[PDB]
C-alpha cells in the first residue's frame, strides 16, 4: 500500500532490470534547499557493465525501511541504524548488501525496485 513520497510511479524489477551489484559509492553536500548531505548509489543492473548511479538523502532511506516494515514482519528486514557523520556511508552500504540477501519477495519487492528507480535528480 505505501509509495515512496519522492517517487512518481511505482516500478517492478520486470521492467527496470535486477540488481547485480549496490554500493554506496560515496556522499555529497548539498546547500539547497538548506545544507545536508546525499549518498551516491552505485547500482549494477544485470547484463550491465556501466553502472549507474543515484542520489538518496538518509531521510529517503529511512522511509522506505518504515514502509517495508508496513509490509514485512521485522525480522525479515535488516536492522536500519538510527559531516563526520559518513559512518552513515559505511551504515547505509551494509543495510544495502543485508537487503540483497534478503528473502526475494522482500530484495525483489516494488518499494526496493522503486527506491533504486532513477529520479528527477538522478539525470545527471
Amino acid at each position: 500500500e505505501p509509495i515512496l513520497s519522492f517517487s512518481p510511479k511505482t516500478y517492478s524489477f520486470r521492467q527496470d532490470g535486477r540488481i547485480k551489484e549496490v554500493s554506496v559509492f560515496t556522499y555529497h553536500k548539498k546547500y539547497n534547499p538548506d545544507k545536508h548531505y546525499i549518498y551516491v548509489v552505485r547500482i549494477l543492473r544485470e547484463g550491465q557493465i556501466e553502472p549507474s548511479f543515484v542520489f538518496r538523502t538518509f531521510d529517503e532511506f529511512q522511509e522506505l525501511h518504515n514502509k517495508l516494515s508496513i509490509i514485512f514482519p521485522l525480522w525479515k528486514l535488516p536492522g536500519f541504524p538510527n559531516d563526520v557523520a559518513a559512518k552513515r556511508k559505511i551504515e547505509l552500504n551494509s543495510y544495502l548488501q543485508s537487503l540483497m540477501n534478503a528473502s526475494t519477495d522482500v530484495a525483489e519487492c516494488d518499494l526496493v525496485c522503486t527506491f533504486f528507480h532513477p529520479l528527477l535528480r538522478d539525470e545527471k
